[PDB]
């Protein structure tokens, strides 16, 4: 039981926990889409911003985005979320000047957001 | 403060595993409610190989076995069904298989999630 490191657990369990239930989010949202009957999908739709408080928009070229701040919390987060979602995943702070945990996800080569009603990234609902 | 009569003195929190089993099968039932009849092989094969998902049928001749009566338990128990509805059934195992089940329905369907 080591004396010569310096190194100690901080707050990296945390982002584990905030970057998984966004990635099971995203996951689960993009599943449920995919295989959406086409007749229910505004049903669908309505109940996940309801009852998850997830929106999905179209992710378009002339999309603008903020990224999230640069600070070492969000950077663990976001390191642990693409690990599982992939490197080009886009992580925002804002899209076309609308706050939120904004975060991208393609079906086969159409694209969209996951926009969430969160004020930090660095959030456990 | 152990006497007193502050929010953070008296009340547990929320057990963050149960939440998260919450959203899982909120999403999961949310999923499976809403799918095309002709894609549902392909969900249930996608939840279970992509998201770690495994949905089941639940029969009524499924043998399951409850969680250990652990005052933990009870409380995760409690805000999962807080959260899913009275009826869930939250299992150690079923038919002789461990792992975490949780139990939801869709009109006459009952089915499992296990995690």
């Amino acid at each position: 039981p080591g004396s010569m490191s310096f190194r100690v657990i901080e707050r990296e369990p945390r982002a584990q926990r905030v970057a998984l239930q966004l990635v099971a989010i995203v996951k689960l949202t993009r599943t449920a889409l995919l295989y959406s009957d086409p007749d229910l999908r505004r049903a669908l739709l309505q109940d996940l911003e309801s009852n998850e408080g997830v929106r999905v928009y179209p992710r378009e070229k002339t999309d603008k985005f903020k990224l999230q701040p640069d600070e070492s919390v969000n950077r663990l987060i976001e390191h642990d979320i693409r690990s599982r979602l992939g490197d080009d995943t886009v992580i925002a702070q804002s899209v076309n000047d609308i706050p939120g945990v904004w975060i991208s996800f393609k079906i086969d080569d159409d694209d969209y957001w996951v926009a969430l009603d969160r004020d930090q990234l660095d959030t456990v609902t």
